[PDB]
């Protein structure tokens, strides 16, 4: 029967807005879900969104006959950035099938497997790093696994090096994105933004803008201008055409994928290698068993792709890790004709789901009772989880092109380090849960001591 959605409390014109005055909005919105239920109304001025927890609710809003992904307010907003790449493209944009068909051969498995000697390459420079720390001396844990994610879909990607363990600060094409979205964000904030104190900002903001323009650029250049050709994404990117209609990208779409590619290929997969060595510190009966299958698989002195994939109990670990936190935690859908969802809840055309992707993994029905606790062997039989339960890397045809490449490279990392080190959190450090578009744990920080076994 047809039943009335429940919203929480609203502040007059402000509506439920200021329900998201706050630093950790995601973690806001779970703990009204719990308040709330399976699906819940949010208004702002000017905009309706319902956020689904449920695995019966979200499993309807996968039918991509029904609903379509949307471009919710957080990427209407960065689209300014990304443009019509690949995540920040409607799907009836004629450039995202468009890119979709030139890409994906990018991340097949003879292509996965062409990536895992860079792979490589990187996380031996975490390792060594670690190796080369003086006693007492400890890790920040999120900081090195954004070095490590950094570099490898620049290597990988785009043949580019940040080097990224040759540098204390943050490379300088993070920083200038950065602080070029938080420009952006502040300038619609401002109530006079033709202040003249904000003429520094809008320098700033060009700099920044410039800053971003000439990585790319360099990036297409030094392709163009070398001997060697290669066969990676950007290859793909620079020559590959449409099987559908023949044709190439065009220099503008090509732009959008670097920095979106750049950006996609990095930051929610330092949060999985820092949420999962976060829980292993946690979990030492889970630790040992992760550190004896990291010990047992990889017998030579660097991984092999077919290693990699034998890493079964690590992978299960990483699962978990997203299930409990997962680092892109929502994605937004809406309904492409006039529809009922879960027989009970109508929906206009248009109208705008939000997949609270936390909630969904907290789902009790689907779960059971225990989950808030950290258990890998949950996924130990992968055909008992339903389909839709578990969404890390969104739906259909719009689901995560880098998944694979993202499981991959932290499988490889997490098991390295694994064999190589023990790992003390000798500050017993507290969950603090930044949130930014993605989440990590602010302030992790473990002491590796190092097991002594040379690396190739
Ligand atoms: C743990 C790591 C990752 C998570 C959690 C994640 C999550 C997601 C999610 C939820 C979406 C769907 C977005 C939406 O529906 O609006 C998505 C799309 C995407 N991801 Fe990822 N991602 C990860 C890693 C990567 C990596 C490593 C790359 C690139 C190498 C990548 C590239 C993309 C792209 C290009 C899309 C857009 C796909 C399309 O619609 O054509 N992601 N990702
Ligand atoms: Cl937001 C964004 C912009 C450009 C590329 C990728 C993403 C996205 C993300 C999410 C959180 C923090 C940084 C990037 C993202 C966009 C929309 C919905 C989910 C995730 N992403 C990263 C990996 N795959 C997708």
């Amino acid at each position: 029967t047809i039943k009335e959605m429940p919203q929480p409390k609203t502040f007059g014109e402000l509506k439920n807005l200021p329900l998201l005055n706050t630093d950790k909005p995601v973690q806001a919105l779970m703990k009204i879900a719990d308040e709330l239920g399976e699906i819940f109304k949010f208004e702002a001025p000017g905009r309706v969104t319902r956020y689904l927890s449920s695995q019966r609710l979200i499993k309807e809003a996968c039918d991509e006959s029904r609903f379509d992904k949307n471009l919710s307010q957080a990427l209407k907003f960065v689209r300014d950035f990304f443009g019509d790449g690949l995540v920040t493209s409607w799907t009836h944009e004629k450039n995202w099938k468009k890119a979709h068909n030139i890409l994906l051969p990018s991340f097949s498995q003879q292509a996965m497997k062409g990536y895992h000697a860079m792979m490589v390459d990187i996380a031996v420079q975490l390792v060594q790093k670690w190796e080369r720390l003086n006693a007492d001396e400890h890790i920040e844990v999120p900081e090195d696994m954004t070095r490590l994610t950094l570099d490898t879909i620049g290597l990988c990607g785009f043949n580019y090096r940040f080097n990224s363990f040759y540098r204390d600060q943050p490379h300088p094409f993070i920083t200038s994105m950065v602080r070029a979205l938080d420009e952006a964000m502040n300038k619609l904030q401002r109530a006079n933004p033709d202040d003249p104190a904000y003429d520094e900002n809008k320098r700033q903001f060009q700099e920044d803008i410039k800053v971003m323009n000439d990585l790319v650029d360099k990036i297409i250049a030094d392709r163009k201008a070398s001997g060697e050709q290669s066969d990676d994404l950007l290859t793909h990117m620079l020559n590959g055409k449409d099987p559908e209609t023949g044709e190439p990208l065009d220099d503008e779409n090509i732009r959008y994928q670097i920095i979106t590619f750049l950006i996609a290929g990095h930051e929610t997969t330092s949060g999985l290698l820092s949420f999962a060595l976060y829980f292993l510190v946690k979990n030492p009966h889970v630790l040992q068993k992760a550190a004896e299958e990291a010990a047992r698989v990889l017998v030579d002195p660097v991984p092999s792709y077919k290693q990699v994939k034998q890493l079964k109990y690590v992978g299960m670990v990483l699962n978990e890790a997203l299930r409990l936190w997962p680092t892109a935690p929502a994605f937004s859908l809406y309904a492409k004709e006039d529809t009922v969802l879960g027989g009970e809840y109508p929906l206009e055309k248009g109208d705008e789901l939000m997949v609270l992707i936390p909630q969904l993994h907290r789902d009790k029905t689907i779960w059971g009772d225990d989950v808030e606790e950290f258990r890998p062997e949950r996924f130990e039989n992968p055909s008992a989880i339903p389909q839709h339960a578990f969404k890390p890397f969104g739906n259909g045809q719009r689901a995560c092109i880098g998944q694979q490449f993202a499981l991959h490279e932290a499988t490889l990392v997490l098991g390295m380090m694994l064999k190589h080190f023990d790992f003390e959190d000798h500050t017993n450090y507290e969950l603090d849960i930044k949130e930014t578009l993605t989440l990590k744990p602010e302030g992790f920080v473990v002491k590796a001591k190092s097991k002594k076994i040379p690396l190739g």
